[PDB]
């Protein structure tokens, strides 16, 4: 296991159409480190509370945006995987992208997570 958040980040939000829709967790990899290395073969794994949540990855100049729903949720945990991230993205090599963020979906109290990790796959 790989731990790129721990602690707790409130993030509001209740509607599309507005010009902000923030992150409870985002990083941009062209400039910050991350010890999760994107060419192995990966899940996400995300301790959240409240609103369901999405997976992003963004590549800004290639217009590309691929959200993603959790492949699965139990015990307020959701898990995301590669072969998921990469169908939305259009493939499975991430050169190039820009942005990685967990976002609430629309609803009234928000959402808190408190962990965010990733693990490595056989
Ligand atoms: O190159 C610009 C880039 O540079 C960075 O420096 C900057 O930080 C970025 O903000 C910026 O990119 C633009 O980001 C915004 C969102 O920005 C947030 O996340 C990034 C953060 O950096 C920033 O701080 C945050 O504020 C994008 O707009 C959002 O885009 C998504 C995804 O959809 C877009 O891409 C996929 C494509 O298929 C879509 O056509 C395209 O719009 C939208 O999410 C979708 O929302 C709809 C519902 O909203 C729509 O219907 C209702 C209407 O009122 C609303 O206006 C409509 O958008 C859902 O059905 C989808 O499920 C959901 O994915 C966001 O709504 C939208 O705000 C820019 O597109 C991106 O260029």
């Amino acid at each position: 296991e790989i731990i790129l958040f721990s602690g707790s980040n409130h993030a509001d939000f209740k509607a599309w159409g507005g010009d902000d829709w923030p992150s409870a967790f985002e990083i941009s990899p062209k400039y910050e480190p991350m010890k999760l290395d994107l060419n192995k073969n990966f899940e996400i794994k995300v301790d959240y509370n409240g609103a369901d949540i999405v997976l992003i990855f963004a590549r800004w100049d290639k217009d590309i945006w691929a959200q993603i729903s959790p492949y699965y949720v139990v015990d307020g945990t959701a898990v995301f995987t590669k072969e998921q991230i990469a169908k939305a993205y259009g493939s499975d090599d991430f050169s190039g992208l820009d942005y990685i963020a967990v976002k609430p979906l629309p609803s009234e109290e928000g959402v808190t997570v408190t962990k965010v990790s990733g693990i490595y796959t056989n």
